[PDB]
């Protein structure tokens, strides 16, 4: 009976195996744009993905991860609220069964069709596993997806999904450029939070871009053809793999703009 997104194992049940689900800095959250305050102490955000080196794509039964070679300082996030350098290790998405839902964060209660998470770890801790024992161990760059025009930079991901339909399948996925997934503007909101999947660790500085990217209906429809189940098992489409907004508690959301 492991965790998932269904009636009997979904987000309302995670707290039994992962009590931090009811913690003081859980994610995602609703971003109330009128209560968010501009912070002139934030330095410019630096997304440096030119030497990023993707290696593989994997269906983990919860989403798909595009994994990077993080053995050297290549694809990094710096600046903004961050102290020091954070290295990209993977990205993945959360999405819905319908275009009117799928994002994890919300903006004045608005749900987007999907949300992209670029996961980075603080290099002062040496690797990802040590970083997730630290309150400033991770930085996740969150980007909203709306349905409209296609995102050309996403198509290479879309086109490999047929080869990883089911849980545990993976494929070679070299030379993917994550710069092709970024909107024009780097205007963001930031707050301290957590991973949004078990184990829900409270190690994340969230950086959520204000400008969504547009993807086409055909692109998101291909996400929704993935499966939560493994091969040869009854089909459960991989849809609505998002955690709803959690209590803000004693936090302030800051704006960079
Ligand atoms: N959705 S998320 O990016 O906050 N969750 C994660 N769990 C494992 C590392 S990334
Ligand atoms: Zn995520």
């Amino acid at each position: 009976h492991h965790w998932g997104y269904g009636k009997h194992n979904g987000p309302e049940h995670w707290h039994k195996d992962f009590p931090i689900a009811k913690g003081e800095r859980q994610s995602p959250v609703d971003i109330d744009t009128h209560t968010a305050k501009y912070d002139p102490s934030l330095k410019p955000l630096s997304v440096s993905y030119d030497q990023a080196t993707s290696l593989r794509i994997l269906n983990n039964g919860h989403a798909f991860n595009v994994e990077f070679d993080d053995s050297q300082d290549k694809a990094v996030l710096k600046g903004g609220p961050l102290d020091g350098t954070y290295r990209l290790i993977q990205f993945h998405f959360h999405w819905g069964s319908l275009d009117g839902q799928g994002s994890e964060h919300t903006v004045d209660k608005k749900k987007y069709a999907a949300e992209l998470h670029l996961v980075h770890w603080n290099t002062k801790y040496g690797d990802f596993g040590k970083a997730v024992q630290q309150p400033d161990g991770l930085a996740v760059l969150g980007i909203f997806l709306k349905v409209g025009s296609a995102k050309p930079g996403l198509q290479k991901v879309v086109d490999v999904l047929d080869s990883i339909k089911t849980k545990g399948k993976s494929a070679d996925f070299t030379n993917f450029d994550p710069r092709g997934l970024l909107p024009e503007s780097l205007d963001y909101w930031t707050y301290p939070g957590s991973l949004t999947t078990p184990p829900l660790l409270e190690c994340v500085t969230w950086i959520v871009l204000k400008e969504p990217i547009s993807v086409s209906s055909e692109q998101v429809l291909k996400f929704r053809k993935l499966n939560f189940n493994g091969e040869g098992e009854p089909e459960e489409l991989m849809v609505d793999n998002w955690r709803p907004a959690q209590p803000l508690k004693n936090r302030q959301i800051k704006a960079s703009f």
